[PDB]
RNA sequence: GCGGCAUCAAUAUGGUGACCUCCCGGGAGCGGGGGACCACCAGGUUGCCUAAGGAGGGGUGAACCGGCCCAGGUCGGAAACGGAGCAGGUCAAAACUCCCGUGCUGUA
């Protein structure tokens, strides 16, 4: 439950524009074009998740130093005790697929 | 060796590299492992109604387009470390180009 134990979401995980080795985490059929951390958190937060922005972190695998291309997003799943904060997001993978599907909407 | 033209394919085994798609593990950088597909390679067969199909020797690789190894610096990290990768070094294997040889064909 300690922020230090929040999981990580780098936009690169979600970027349909990046190869596996550039860091893509979800299938292109679900991936998305150039999502930004902000977005990522902006969807998560408004789902009842606990999540904050590290606007300044920078994914390793990302030579470009442009902003649109940076920031990390921290999301708490389980409750210090051990329960997920929302039955619907067990896996980090679950989060990723969700974020990936709601952003197209904002 | 004067001028012309033209020079494999498909099979097995073991590399190299991309890419896609799934799990398991993790607070990052990540660890673990299953499939699919492409390109290139090694040297071993196989073959066609080849005119011949050696699987030859070089060079470029460079303002991102190659593979490796990567000083620095940079990003993740409390650190250990790890990633991405420039310079430089380097090469059985991105791609593009040079030398041959070799086979048929040739006519004044
Ligand atoms: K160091
Ligand atoms: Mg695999």
């Amino acid at each position: 439950a300690d922020q230090d134990r929040f999981i990580c979401i780098y936009p690169a995980y979600l970027n349909n524009k990046k190869t596996i080795a550039e860091g893509r985490r979800i299938p292109i059929s679900k991936a998305v074009e150039n999502p930004t951390a902000t977005e990522i958190q902006d969807v998560c937060s408004a789902v009842g998740l606990n999540v904050f922005l590290e606007k300044n972190k920078m994914y390793s695998r990302e030579w470009n130093r442009d902003v649109q291309y940076r920031g990390r997003v921290r999301v708490q799943l389980k409750q210090e005790d051990g329960s997920l904060c929302l039955v619907q997001f067990p896996s980090r993978k679950s989060v990723m697929l969700y974020a990936a599907e709601m952003i197209p909407k904002l």
